[PDB]
């Protein structure tokens, strides 16, 4: 079904099974104080997105919480439950990144994997049109190409990165679809000299789609962990005039909207909650300390070019090992302020979960 204005009104959002197993059979049997096992319990129902991290997921992962939905819908539902889905499998992924986990490369048929990825959601989601279905399209992908075209494999990957976002926007221009591609953070193109080219290449992505009705706008703060908003500057900030979410939404949007695309936001405040938090760089994106649970997703945001706060990375599933020599190792992970040991990127870390828990805010 087709919806007008803001794809988070009218519906609930989703708390899928595969976050809610996780905190179940692997969180809460390690943990033996009843208050944390309650307050556990309690974030398995906070709905936060389900990523699309490796081409396996699709013909699992997606159909299974598509179906769990439709389930629960005819079930009486009310107001109807709406799926958030992260697309997730650029060939040639995270280029500027020390190590990436990304399965395909453009070298090794990567273009052709990743449109027959593209086509194949296209086709479960028309077969679950019933279920209004939210997107979150390629954390870290083009913001490499505002600041980080000097690294050889970003700028091998530019057109491929600009060609199969295009691909993506119309083939999943659904009517009951909405997406918002991803736009960094405040640390990353909020930077004052940062902000005007990064409004510069999403309007031109827009326009070069045909300004397809689903985009929505831009999802900021991914796997970060800023701000919406504070009173004063996080000390790892300084001197971005845009030290939260906030500001560099409010000075993003007026670039963006003069070159065409009048984006709506949805902000990530899933490891938000603790204000500083407890990185020691802004850069350092790793399994930081410090941090902890953030506000709930609501599309009750109360500003104007905010669809919604939502949590896209679930809190407890690791960001990268601190295991040196382990294959694709990422230094971040390794920092003085990143916690450890860690396990593999997208496993289940425990001891991370529980500071997120500790410092939840508003608490659990
Ligand atoms: C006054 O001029 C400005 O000075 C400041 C301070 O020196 C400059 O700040 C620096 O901006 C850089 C970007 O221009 C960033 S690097 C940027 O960091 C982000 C993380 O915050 C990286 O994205 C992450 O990449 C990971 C993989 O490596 C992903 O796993 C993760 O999901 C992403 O968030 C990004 O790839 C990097 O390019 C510096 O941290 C910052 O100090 C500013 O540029 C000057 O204009
Ligand atoms: C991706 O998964 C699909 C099934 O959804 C499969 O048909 C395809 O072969 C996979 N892609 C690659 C490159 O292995």
């Amino acid at each position: 079904a087709p919806y007008n204005g803001n794809p988070f009104e009218g519906v609930q959002l989703w708390a899928n099974n595969y976050y809610r197993s996780e905190v179940h059979t692997l969180a809460i049997p390690q943990i033996t104080d009843p208050a944390l096992r309650a307050a556990a319990s309690a974030v398995a129902e906070v709905p936060s997105f389900q990523w699309l991290d490796r081409n396996v997921t699709v013909d699992t992962l997606l159909v299974q919480t598509l179906s769990e939905i439709r389930e629960a819908n005819q079930a009486g539902a009310n107001p109807q439950y709406a799926a958030q889905i992260v697309v997730y499998d650029l060939p040639d992924r995270d280029c500027a990144a020390a190590a990436s986990n990304g399965e395909w490369a453009i070298a090794n048929n990567g273009v052709n994997n990743y449109k027959a990825y593209i086509n194949r959601i296209r086709e479960i989601l028309i077969s679950f049109s019933d279920v209004r279905t939210i997107l979150v399209i390629e954390p870290d992908s083009l913001a490499n190409m505002v600041t980080n075209m000097n690294v050889p494999k970003c700028s091998g990957a530019a057109s491929t990165y600009r060609e199969l976002t295009i691909y993506a926007l119309k083939q999943l221009d659904l009517p009951h679809v909405a997406m918002y591609m991803d736009a960094g953070h405040a640390g990353w193109l909020g930077w004052p000299a940062n902000i005007q080219p990064a409004a510069e290449l999403f309007a031109k992505i827009y326009e070069d789609a045909g300004k397809p009705r689903a985009v929505r706008g831009l999802a900021t703060n991914v796997a970060n962990y800023n701000a919406w908003s504070v009173s004063s500057p996080p000390p790892y900030t300084s001197p971005n005039p845009n030290y939260d979410e906030k500001h560099y939404i409010e000075a993003f949007r007026p670039l963006l909207e003069a070159r065409g695309f009048p984006a709506q936001f949805i902000v990530d405040q899933g490891r938000s909650g603790k204000q500083p938090t407890g990185q020691k760089e802004w850069g350092h994106w790793c399994n930081a300390i410090g941090t902890g649970f953030g506000m709930r997703p609501t599309a009750n945001t109360g500003h104007q070019y905010v669809d919604a706060f939502v949590w896209v990375k679930p809190g407890g599933e690791c960001n990268g090992t601190s295991d040196t020599t382990a294959a694709r190792y990422d230094y971040h992970c390794g920092l003085e302020d990143a916690l450890k040991p860690a396990p593999e990127a997208g496993q289940w870390f425990n001891e991370y979960f529980i500071q997120l828990l500790r410092n939840a805010n508003p608490p659990f």
